[PDB]
């Protein structure tokens, strides 16, 4: 089962948060497709 990526949190940066989008929304497809 494909692993949860882990929400940056107290001192998240734009970049990384759009990053956890990225893999969340991965996680979502891989979740799916599994």
């Amino acid at each position: 089962p494909p692993k949860k990526p882990k929400k940056p949190g107290x001192g998240a940066t734009p970049e990384k948060l759009a990053a956890y989008e990225k893999e969340l929304a991965a996680y979502e497809k891989e979740l799916a497709a599994y």
